[PDB]
């Protein structure tokens, strides 16, 4: 039994950790090139800003609440991103 709101969340976090997965440890070159490094960037962008609607623009109370008690808690065994991995990757 699981709940929409936890899927919803952690839908949007696994997405944000391979976005930032990618973007920090892949070459500016020999993989990707410049403009799909800026398109990457401006995805996570958007990605972000979405987000930050939905924690802050109070039509979306669930949610808030369902993310507030899967960042704290740890990955589920390392079958997903957890927090401290994604502070790794935005330090």
């Amino acid at each position: 039994k699981n709940l929409p709101e936890e899927t919803f969340s952690r839908f949007l976090l696994q997405l944000v950790g391979i976005l930032l997965e990618d973007i920090v440890t892949k070459q500016l070159k020999v993989e990707m090139s410049e403009q799909q490094h800026t398109f990457y960037c401006q995805e996570l962008g958007t990605l972000l800003m979405c987000l930050i609607h939905i924690f802050k623009s109070g039509m979306f109370r669930r949610i808030t609440a369902a993310a507030t008690r899967l960042f704290r808690s740890d990955g589920c065994g390392g079958s997903f991103y957890t927090l401290d991995s994604l502070n790794l990757r935005a330090r």
